[PDB]
């Protein structure tokens, strides 16, 4: 319960209604300025751009008193915030600013760093960070993530992300830093260190208190919908839209087909996600209202290839490989469309997210979901495709039928959405 931590809650600001607004009730006076785009639909978000001089700011002017009643001894800091191109070798940017008079505090991004920075004075700081794993994002870490920043004058400086703890170092004396009581949202690059980026803001709020990580983690969890399956970059998953299927172990491959049989090709783009085919989820049973993807709904899967139109389906073919058992393990391929769903084209999907990537688990199931009887994973197995005579090695996808659950926790059964720019 979010009761006792919302009553340190001191800024609050948030989209409500196409406005940006504090609902913290102390009232902080909203500004905007410039190219600023404000999403009507969840999350909510508030978009700004690092390129043009219509480029946009929010200014957050809060009340004196309240900042200096609260920011000396112990505060927090949290919001969602996505950044797109977020490039391992991005330039400096100062992206959300309350420094005043040298003084102050101040969130950056530089390379793949996101920095939180103390500033006492005009020749002393200190500084946070959480760096992304770039061996994992070749294409840049353009996700939606929870950073939370708590301080203690008398203790720690801390960042979080996604609710768990990154980085610790001990508050050296800062005798002298005067808070600000404006905050400034705009993409402003660095001089002295290319492409736009975006940057996009939600639910931005500052506590009177160091939020422990179980608050943390209580605060996190009551700003998403959890069940709501989230395509690769955070966003909701959608039925009836365009994706790149890729699976957590294998980023560097894409989907292809060969002779209806699904294979994974390495990338030749390893920076971005544009090679191979791409799948459309198809709604079995799940919440009318809208076409988001839930977990525990039925579904199936399509792929289009030269204009024509097909399902993924489990096969019912025994399966080889060099070294491994192949007991239970079934290829999924590449059916012809039929007028009635057949049993074997269906699957039930549930989120799985990590700290550091949104991805699902999909089972197999029957039409009702009474009986999951498998987990989609992927392998090295033998066959003859297109003009083989011989077996050769190809990387596919699979079902894992019989005791399943042993699979549960591999990573390999982690799939995730790339949405289509086109």
């Amino acid at each position: 319960s979010m009761a006792n931590i919302n009553d340190s809650k001191i800024l609050s600001l948030q989209n409500r209604k196409n406005t940006l607004v504090d609902t913290s009730g102390y009232n902080a006076e909203v500004s905007e300025e410039g190219d600023v785009q404000l999403n009507p639909i969840f999350p909510f978000d508030f978009k700004l751009g690092s390129s043009g001089e219509d480029r946009g700011k929010v200014i957050v002017t809060q009340n004196e008193n309240i900042v200096y009643n609260s920011m000396y001894e112990s505060f927090s800091i949290s919001f969602w915030i996505r950044i797109n191109k977020w490039v391992s070798n991005l330039p400096g940017y100062t992206i959300i600013d309350s420094v005043k008079n040298n003084s102050g505090w101040s969130i950056g991004i530089i390379s793949n760093f996101l920095v939180f920075t103390l500033k006492q004075n005009e020749d002393s700081e200190q500084s946070i960070n959480f760096s992304y794993d770039i061996s994992n994002n070749a294409p840049g870490y353009n996700k939606w993530f929870f950073v939370t920043v708590t301080n203690n004058m008398m203790g720690n400086m801390k960042i979080y992300i996604n609710g768990k703890l990154i980085d610790t170092i001990k508050v050296k004396e800062l005798t002298g830093i005067n808070f600000s009581k404006t905050i400034t949202f705009e993409i402003n690059k660095i001089p002295d260190t290319s492409d736009n980026i975006n940057m996009w803001i939600r639910d931005f709020y500052i506590f009177a208190k160091e939020l422990d990580g179980k608050d943390i983690n209580i605060l996190f969890n009551s700003l998403q919908y959890t069940n709501v399956v989230k395509d690769y970059w955070g966003n909701d998953l959608r039925y009836n839209k365009e994706y790149y299927m890729v699976n957590i172990d294998y980023l560097n491959r894409y989907m292809y087909a060969n002779s209806r049989q699904i294979v994974f090709n390495t990338r030749r783009n390893n920076n971005d996600f544009n090679e191979g085919y791409k799948i459309i989820i198809k709604r079995i049973r799940g919440n009318t209202n809208d076409t988001r993807v839930r977990g525990g709904d039925i579904l199936y899967f399509d792929m289009t290839i030269n204009n024509k139109a097909y399902n993924l389906f489990m096969k019912n073919e025994t399966m080889y490989a060099d070294n491994h058992s192949t007991e239970d393990i079934y290829a999924i391929g590449l059916r012809e469309q039929t007028k009635d769903i057949n049993d074997n084209i269906i699957f039930q999907i549930q989120p799985m997210n990590n700290t550091y990537y949104y991805a699902s688990q999909i089972f197999k199931s029957n039409f009702n979901g009474e009986n999951i009887s498998g987990i989609c994973s992927i392998g090295t197995y033998r066959f003859r495709l297109g003009g083989d005579w011989y077996r050769h090695n190809y990387l596919v996808p699979t079902v894992k039928q019989g005791n399943y659950a042993s699979l549960l926790e591999s990573t390999s059964t982690h799939w995730g959405f790339v949405p289509v720019s086109e």
